[PDB]
């Protein structure tokens, strides 16, 4: 105790989520198949485009759910979340075109927007009771799963990635630092910050802070029923199938983040129990939906299941790694989630012979 990774270290703070230089070398020489090709992301003059600026003063964003945790959206809600959403897409975007293109004008456009937001002391000062707290999450992580494919680049302004480095860790360090409630300690939200830690603790090495992550993967492992469903995602309605889904995303970047520091955590398991049950779960349930019924009485909204979403970027990693088939026919179109370190098409993807 009081975990099995409490030890562990950060060997590499360039090793980023995926090997940068050789994935770059498949891309540029590979045989690429439709998809790939569509997943390929447009070169455009970075230097002139305009980047959202940060917030000043305090952070302050309105809950999501108009009441409780599921049911109708909050109609405030999306306008201000904006902002950030425009932050992730542009981070992620250029982290995948510097995977993609190896150029440094990607790398430089990307750390002059995060300048800008360090500077200001952004994703620092809200109230972890409020809908913020799970803002920086998402945010952190995504602008951190990019910079992190550029921590070896000798062509930046080596000062500025360094502040924008110290700041990520302040960010991490001040929002892991809040329990959560008695759901949010341990449900998909702790998964979250596990991702965001881990991220953030390679590319500051920050050992603490890794361990940290990988301690959210272990706590997940033993919340896992023996049908495979997650014990807290299973409370929330018609939502139930969704959160399910939605925890599959961060912890299978704890995961490939923590491969690359020589650890495998696909293969820690609880009684049994390990992250492969929850992906059969969610591969069964979405067959047969009466598997939730089990859990939940709401007719489950499965919007989240559709070709193209970018709930579905885990499956892009997983299969990458464990070859299993696409069940549900979905890995159709490219996808693309800024928040799990954007295309996993582009990023993981093997077209297979
Ligand atoms: O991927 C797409 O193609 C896509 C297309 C759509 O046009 C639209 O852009 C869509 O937006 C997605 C996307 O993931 C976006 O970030 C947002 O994600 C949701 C999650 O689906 C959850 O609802 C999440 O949960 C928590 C909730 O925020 C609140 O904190 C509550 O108390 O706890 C929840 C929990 O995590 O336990 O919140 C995020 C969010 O960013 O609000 O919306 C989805 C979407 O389907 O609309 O993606």
């Amino acid at each position: 105790g009081s975990h099995p990774f409490d030890q562990a270290v950060v060997k590499d703070p360039t090793a980023s989520y995926v090997d940068v230089k050789a994935r770059r070398t498949f891309l540029q020489s590979g045989q690429l198949d439709d998809r790939l090709k569509a997943a390929l992301p447009k070169e455009y003059d970075c230097t002139t485009e305009a980047t959202p600026n940060p917030q000043q003063g305090e952070m302050v964003i309105p809950r999501r759910y108009l009441s409780g945790n599921h049911g109708p959206v909050n109609p405030d809600y999306e306008p201000v979340v904006t902002l950030y959403r425009d932050f992730e897409k542009i981070s992620a975007t250029l982290g995948n075109l510097y995977v993609a293109t190896g150029k440094p004008v990607y790398a430089t456009c990307l750390l002059n927007m995060l300048d800008k937001w360090a500077k200001a002391d952004a994703l620092l000062n809200y109230d972890p009771k409020s809908q913020s707290w799970y803002q920086v999450e998402w945010s952190a992580a995504t602008a951190a799963f990019a910079l992190s494919t550029m921590m070896a680049e000798p062509n930046v302004d080596t000062a500025q990635r360094e502040r924008v480095v110290k700041w990520l860790n302040r960010v991490a360090r001040h929002q892991t630092s809040f329990p959560g409630g008695d759901t949010s300690c341990c449900n998909n939200a702790s998964y979250w910050r596990g991702q965001e830690a881990t991220i953030i603790g390679v590319i500051s090495k920050d050992d603490e802070l890794f361990r940290w992550g990988l301690g959210r993967y272990v706590q997940a492992m033993g919340l896992i029923n023996e049908d495979g469903s997650f014990v807290h995602e299973m409370t929330r309605h018609e939502q139930s199938l969704h959160y399910q889904n939605y925890a599959m995303l961060p912890l299978t970047m704890i995961a490939e983040t923590a491969s690359r520091q020589g650890i495998d955590l696909y293969a820690y398991k609880e009684n049994g129990r390990d992250i492969h049950s929850a992906r059969k779960f969610v591969f069964a349930a979405v067959k047969n939906p009466d598997l939730i019924k089990k859990y939940a009485s709401e007719p489950q909204d499965t919007r989240a299941f559709k070709p193209g979403r970018g709930d579905l970027n885990w499956i892009e990693y997983q299969r990458a790694r464990f070859g299993f088939a696409d069940e549900l026919g979905f890995m159709t179109v490219p996808i693309f989630d800024p928040r799990t370190g954007g295309s996993a098409t582009l990023l993981a993807y093997k077209p297979q012979g």
